[PDB]
DNA sequence: CTGGGAATTTCCTGAT
DNA sequence: ATCAGGAAATTCCCAG
C-alpha cells in the first residue's frame, strides 16, 4: 500500500492506525488534542487533495476518522 | 445597523466601491495584488460568513468581485 | 527499520 | 508597514 487514505497524497506509513501522509498525521494529533472547532462552508462533501486539503479542516477531520484514526492505535 | 457585502460582518465603510469589513477590504487587497490561483474544495457555492470566511479564498474572492469591488473606485 | 511527537518555519488572517 | 495568533507541513529526535 501506499497513497494516504485521506488526502490522497504520497504516504509515509502508518500512523494512528491508517496509512497517511505526515501532513495528514500532525493535522490529525492537533485536531484531537485540541477541541476542533471546525466549521464546512460547504456541504461536508468537499474534496481533500493535496491542493485543497488546507481549505476545510472540517471535511479533512472528517475523513481522518472516517478511515478509522485513533489516538491509541 | 449596516453590513459587509460579503462576509456580513460589520462594515467600516466604502471599500473599493463597496460596503465591506475591514477584514475584506485587506483581503481584497491583498487577493489582486497577490497573484493568487484560489481553487475552492467544493462546488464555488460556499458561504461565507464572519467564521466561514477563512475557509475558502476563491468563492470570497468571487463575492468580492461580483459586489463590484476593484481598485479603481 | 518503524512510528510518535516536539520543534521549526512558513503562510494566512486580522488588528494597529 | 508592522505585528501577533493560528494553522500547516517539514525537520529532527525519541523509543521500540
Ligand atoms: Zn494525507
Ligand atoms: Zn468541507
Ligand atoms: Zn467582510
Ligand atoms: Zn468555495
Amino acid at each position: 500500500p501506499k497513497l494516504c487514505l485521506v488526502c490522497s497524497d504520497e504516504a509515509s506509513g502508518c500512523h494512528y492506525g491508517v496509512l497517511t501522509c505526515g501532513s495528514c498525521k500532525v493535522f490529525f494529533k492537533r485536531a484531537v488534542e485540541g477541541q476542533h472547532n471546525y466549521l464546512c462552508a460547504g456541504r461536508n462533501d468537499c474534496i481533500i487533495d493535496k491542493i485543497r486539503r488546507k481549505n476545510c479542516p472540517a471535511c479533512r477531520y472528517r475523513k481522518c476518522l472516517q478511515a478509522g484514526m485513533n489516538l491509541e492505535a
